[PDB]
């Protein structure tokens, strides 16, 4: 749908059989979830954000449902401190920003 | 106007009567610069992000033009490696996510 930024734009997605919260982050290029039990291999990673760094697992072509749409792309995992859908899957689902 | 997030969301801003480019960042409940010479007063502060936290300067009531769209409304400057907009003044520019 549509959705106002005057609350932080919080979904519900699906991801590994689990159930979460993420934010909509258009500031994101990459999608960054709290430490979670996903199945699978993945590489070592480093990530940048306001305060430095941090270090997270990158799984490729993990499937999660973002407020109803699907979506297979890498998910990285680590220490943040918020669960972060990024550019990487919003441009999956159609997500656009219009002012 | 609509904007896709193949890429950056990136924008022209003028504030302090200078030119910069920002992110339009619906992750970011705060708009944070970097180091930039505003003219002022200003109130000492934290903000936290992936990677842990940086102390910025908050000005209050600062006036910012957005991709020509204008808004007054605070503006932290600190050691952020990216100038982001965040929602305090998206939602005064109307700015909304579509999907
Ligand atoms: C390669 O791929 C990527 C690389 C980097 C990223 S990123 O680091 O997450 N990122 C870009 C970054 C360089 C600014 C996307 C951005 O949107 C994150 C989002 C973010 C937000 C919070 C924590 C980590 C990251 N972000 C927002 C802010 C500004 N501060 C707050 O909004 C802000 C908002 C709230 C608070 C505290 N308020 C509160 O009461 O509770 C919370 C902790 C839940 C916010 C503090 C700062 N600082 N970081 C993403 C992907």
């Amino acid at each position: 749908p549509q959705i106002t930024l005057w609350k932080r734009p919080l979904v519900t997605i699906k991801i590994g059989g689990q159930l979460k919260e993420a934010l909509l982050d258009t500031g994101a290029d990459d999608t960054v979830l709290e430490e979670m039990s996903l199945p699978g291999r993945w590489k070592p990673k480093m990530i940048g954000g306001i305060g430095g760094f941090i270090k997270v697992r990158q799984y490729d072509q993990i499937l999660i449902e973002i407020c109803g749409h699907k979506a297979i792309g890498t998910v990285l995992v680590g220490p943040t401190p918020v669960n972060i859908i990024g550019r990487n899957l919003l441009t999956q689902i159609g997500c656009t920003l219009n002012f």
